[PDB]
């Protein structure tokens, strides 16, 4: 693949999105989760004691590049999960580009979650005012500021398992062929450390669902989650009956339903018919949209598998157009 560029993987039905990064020298493959909902790079360790079997696990004796540090750090994500552990320094290639010295955590104890997952970690994409350990530069930072990448950007394509799943990562770099039509540029809202944009309004049909919201693109996330009252009103849209736990129960027949159209910056992007179904379990499909106590949305991969996505960290704003396909 071009320089920059990592090819994704995508787990079950659209759930995750993974990609193999090389640390340390010689160096081991490992496969992260590309998140753009935080900002820590951490991997499963040997010192690690509760991790699982099946993870690649960072071994600092066999890296001639590993570099102790004395900090300890511990995070908790919105999900529930977490883990915790110590700092270290070391070499990180991400589709060619050699970042060198590159903080990283290694994990001593992962929640469950996380040791029966698919990845060996997870690789922030956020801005570095959320890093778990003040101080730390994240991976987009010394892309930077070692020169790896001339502009700040990184373009996104999320695939869907229906059309063969896939995806890939271009950093300091995007490809045309994955969208259609002209990006549109949208203003970024980086306060709270995450990609922040504002959705001026969302339609089914001639309904309008939902006025101007404030949402987070985050690739960490599966579904769109959406504040409870936002979230309520796309559900009597398509009939979809809650399920009490901030999931819904949908038609599994979705060749009636209308796509959820977001106009953002006078643009329109939208989750396609059978996006809107997330999975299907004994005959029962789950919703691609949700709720949380939250006041703002957490546009997770629903939307991003259907819109391709340029981000900007430098501005800091994205560039936003319909998928290919």
């Amino acid at each position: 693949a071009g320089v920059g560029t990592v090819p994704m993987t995508d787990y079950g039905n659209d759930i995750e999105y993974y990609g193999q990064v090389t640390i340390g020298t010689p160096g081991k493959k490992f496969n992260l989760d590309f998140d753009t909902g935080s900002s820590d790079l951490w991997i499963a360790s040997t010192l690690c004691t509760n991790c699982g079997s099946r993870q690649t696990k960072y071994d600092p004796n066999q890296s001639s590049t590993y570099q102790a540090d004395g900090r300890t750090w511990s995070i908790s994500y919105g999900d529930g999960s977490s883990a915790s552990g110590i700092l270290a320094k070391d070499n990180v290639n991400l589709g060619g580009l050699l970042i060198k010295g590159q903080t990283i955590e290694l994990a001593k104890r992962e929640a469950a979650s996380f040791a029966s997952g698919p990845n060996d970690g997870l690789l922030g994409l956020g801005f570095d005012t959320i890093t778990t350990v003040r101080g730390v530069k994240t991976p987009m930072d010394n892309l930077i500021s070692q020169g790896l990448i001339s502009r700040p950007i990184f373009g996104v394509y999320l695939g869907k398992a229906k059309n063969g799943g896939g995806g890939e990562y271009i950093f300091g770099g995007y490809d045309s062929t994955k969208f259609k039509g002209s990006l549109t540029t949208v203003p970024i809202d980086n306060s709270r450390g995450w990609w922040g944009i504002t959705v001026d309004r969302a339609t089914v049909g001639t309904s309008t669902v939902a006025s101007s919201f404030d949402g987070i693109l985050d690739t960490g996330t599966t579904l769109l989650i959406l504040p409870n009252n936002i979230a309520a009103s796309v559900a009597r849209a398509y009939g979809a009956s809650d399920n009490g736990d901030g999931t819904y129960t949908i038609s599994c027949d979705t060749s009636r339903f209308k796509p959820l159209v977001f106009s953002i910056n006078g643009a329109s992007f939208q989750v396609s018919p059978d996006s809107l179904v997330f999975e299907e379990f004994q005959g029962q499909c789950i919703a691609g949209f949700g709720y949380g106590n939250w006041d703002f949305a957490i546009i997770g991969d629903t939307f991003l598998k259907n819109n391709y996505v340029v981000f900007n960290q430098g501005v800091p704003e994205v560039q936003i157009a319909p998928v290919a396909e």
